[PDB]
């Protein structure tokens, strides 16, 4: 311990504050009774403020460390599967065969969505973005599932969580099928979480679909690697919304919208344009998309990350998996080889070395999905569908903490009181 | 400015922190730099953390002060109209006749929603809670208005502002009409904002609907009184989702859901049900409702508020408005003597006096709304509808500032790094 | 006696007896049984009528509504004074009622409608249309 005893805040006289010690990472200064004395801190963005105590995910950016209930992301990604990882994130411990089998069975038994929610899909335009459709469908669930909205009832919370974990993939695949004009595919209980997804994504009544083991395993890993990422913007949106008592589905829709957010920029969509609509080592990785990099233009595309200093721990296995996929699909991948030239640039180009634009999990996640024949508009849908369990865990944990209602202060610098006098008459 | 220049935090090294001053209210200690020094606070709920710098609304909870751009709520609720208040909050000043003309004109010519959006309502169950349908349509707006989702684009913010402002009452009236099986009503370019809302809510194609000028003003007042309420939970949600790039339509949808959070909060839902049922001037007004108070659920019933100490400043104009409406609807208000008694019990019961369960603005709004024949299910829809202008202003102020993304810290107290080995074999 | 029929017969053979007055021979039963199964599927447009009812409605009321709407489609078998019409009408009712019933059920709970399968008995096909789901094949317990 350093100065993990206490501390003093002095304005004109002292104020002794406690310091809480964490099991990992930095310890914090307890300031809960401060404002209750008038004294407030100023911190837009909360980068110097701990908003909660959590035991879910630990991250050490400078060390490139990511843990889920104490387990390193690499261990879980390689020796587990999305559902077992979900069980761990939600319960805190790994399941025994009895626990896993129970959980797994409940998840599969609720994959089918109500027949009327499917009617809602047909009211959206065919030209709409799959992500927006997904947010719309998600923010519409509480109208049907009115029987599991109480965040203060464990029964409601557990049913809600299962409804999200079971149904999100089905929704996601449907946002896909509708966008391309193909018929919706029902979930099949005999197929794994990832296999059933790939099926609902690519199945067609014209012939039975064959789920490739390497693709199924690749998908499930994309899910694991996107299951959670600690107190980020999207997760904080789930916690802040739910702190007022907002239903689960409404909190998930907001998490999706937040994870969607950074892609709305005009310069973002314009660069992703060239990344997509362009295919050749002389085309993109040759002073075209490389020279056309102006304001942000990187993390969204798989380069760099504010959380990690030198590398994204999620990229290790994702890069290993990218090899296996590119190798397996071959006759359905070799053309996408430019991934090597994009990676070559991110590691050697001075612009990328200096700005620490290392390929993150999404660089390799993107290459895999593209190779599988999935469009870019569906990538974040799949990441969000994966992150939902993390949202549930953080949301469930926020409630056990007594559902602290987000009621922040403000620094008011507007007009002092003044009288209202308007001579208009419209 | 006494020592409103600086102070010091003492951990292991005496770090100086500038004391930032406001134009009204409390001062704040700028701790935005502590993070870099490895020093972080702990504040679940943010009751001592100024989440931002704001100029929109100011509140002195003990002294019952509520100012919008410096202007007192009483003067706005009596002198101004809803659209002028919208302009004031959004532009920081009362409009010139010309500026008001142009503002009102823009609002009037964007009230009718895209016909494809209208077909979404028809996929929901006729028995859906109008508020769940409202959250559903608003979250579905992004798929249609994909042309104004660039939060960093000034014109997109403007169009999205006018889109939300013009259409919310259109969509809210459609929810009600859908819930009772009556045909949707189209906006009326000749009607005022409040009168148009009433027309869309109550008229049929069967006979001409003439808006009562007294109910027109009463609704205008219910709206002005719900325009904005500073940094509350739902606005904090809107701001947080916004900083993470979420589109304006999703931000407002999150706010709507976060607003009715306590309604389906288990203990609050059942409370509204008991108030809902009886109105026979013999049960409720004679300790039927009073005897049962194991859960508070009071602010929701119009009794009390965490923000103000003695009274709700917004309730001043609403109560006066409330008795006018009742008189206007003279020989029909017989079974509604419970309102005066419930009020009396709130003013004279030692328990209500003790806990300061004063009738808040929503107590009277509820009376005005119930008197108008509007079902209780539409109350929060109406409040969120009016509250939208506040949310839009707050979302905008967060943008113009510096888009400081919500990235709080977490006092980690979970498992230390532990090795993983699958217990299961499935 | 009802006990004899309930124990040693089956709904379709009992139907044959009620309608004809005598028990069927193998030839008569097989003919009747086959005609009943061959008309289990209802017109695609009658199914559209199901979607116009509210999800919250009582299955029985929906059933009455669907039933009192059949003459609008089956306008070719309304004459009660024509044996041809009467026999076709009777078969239409005996074949289609279970399909309608199961659909009033599936609609009320939000599950997809299940088509009749000719390889399943009168009761087995019903249980199937009641409890089947595209998520896996249903197993009809004997
Ligand atoms: N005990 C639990 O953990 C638990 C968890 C979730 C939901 N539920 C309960 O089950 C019902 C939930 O339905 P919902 O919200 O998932 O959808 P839903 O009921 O609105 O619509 C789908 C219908 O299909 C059924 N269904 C879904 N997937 C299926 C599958 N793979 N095979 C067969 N039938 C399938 C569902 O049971 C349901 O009747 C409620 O009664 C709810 O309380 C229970
Ligand atoms: N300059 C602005 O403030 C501003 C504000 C909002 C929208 N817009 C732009 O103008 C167009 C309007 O889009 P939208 O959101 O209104 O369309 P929409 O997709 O919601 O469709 C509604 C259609 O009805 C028209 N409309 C709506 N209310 C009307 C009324 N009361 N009287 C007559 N016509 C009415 C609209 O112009 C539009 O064509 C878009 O291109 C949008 O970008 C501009
Ligand atoms: N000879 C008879 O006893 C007899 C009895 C009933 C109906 N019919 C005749 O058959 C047609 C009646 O159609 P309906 O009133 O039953 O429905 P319908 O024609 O209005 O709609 C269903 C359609 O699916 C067909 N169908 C129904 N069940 C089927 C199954 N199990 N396998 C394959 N196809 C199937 C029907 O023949 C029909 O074309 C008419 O031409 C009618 O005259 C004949």
């Amino acid at each position: 311990a350093d100065t993990k005893a206490k501390l003093t805040l002095n304005g004109d006289t002292a104020v002794e504050l406690d310091v809480l010690k964490g099991t990992l990472g930095q310890d914090v200064i307890d300031i809960r009774t401060l404002g209750s004395k008038g004294v407030f801190t100023f911190d837009p963005g909360f980068t110097s403020t701990a908003s909660c105590e959590s035991k879910i995910t630990f991250i050490d950016g400078d060390e490139g460390i990511l843990l889920h209930r104490g387990f390193p992301i690499d261990q879980l990604a390689t020796d587990s599967n999305y559902l077992e990882v979900c069980y761990i994130l939600l319960n805190g411990e790994k399941p025994t065969q009895e626990q896993y089998d129970e959980f797994k069975t409940t998840v599969t038994l609720h994959t089918m969505i109500h027949e009327q929610i499917t009617r809602l899909f047909h009211a959206f335009r065919r030209d709409s973005h799959p992500m927006a459709v997904m947010c719309g469908i998600t923010g519409a669930l509480a109208a049907f599932y009115h029987d599991s909205l109480d965040v203060n009832n464990p029964r409601h919370r557990e049913i809600a969580a299962f409804r999200l974990l079971s149904k999100m993939p089905t929704m996601a695949a449907m946002c896909y099928k509708y966008s391309i004009g193909q018929p919706f595919v029902y979930p099949r209980n005999d197929l794994s979480y990832a296999g059933n997804f790939l099926n609902m994504m690519f199945s067609t009544p014209c012939e039975p679909y064959e789920v490739n083991p390497i693709l199924e395993r690749a998908m499930d890993r994309i899910l694991i690697l996107h299951a959670d990422h600690e107190q980020n913007a999207s997760t904080s949106t789930v916690r802040t919304a739910g702190s007022s008592g907002a239903n689960p589905f409404a909190c998930i829709a907001a998490g999706i919208a937040s994870l969607w957010g950074p892609a709305h920029g005009g310069a973002n969509e314009a660069a992703l344009k060239m990344l997509e609509e362009i295919s050749s080592v002389k085309h993109i990785p040759e002073f075209f998309r490389r020279a056309k990099d102006k304001n942000d233009s990187f993390r969204l595309m798989g380069f760099g990350h504010r959380v990690y200093k030198n590398y994204d721990p999620r990229a290790t296995v994702m890069r290993e998996t990218c090899h296996e996929v590119l190798k397996e699909l071959g006759t359905k991948d070799d053309l996408l080889e430019v991934a090597m030239e994009l990676e070559n640039i991110a590691l050697n180009d001075p612009y990328f070395i200096e700005k620490k634009l290392y390929p993150n999990v999404d660089f390799y996640s993107g290459i895999i999905l593209k190779a599988m024949g999935i469009p870019s508009s569906m990538f974040t849908v799949i990441f969000a569908m994966a992150r939902t369990v993390g949202w549930i865990a953080h949301w469930s944990e926020m409630h056990s903490d007594g559902m602290k209602i987000a009621r922040p202060r403000q620094l008011y610098t507007g007009y002092e009181k003044r009288d209202f006098k308007s001579d208009i008459k419209r």
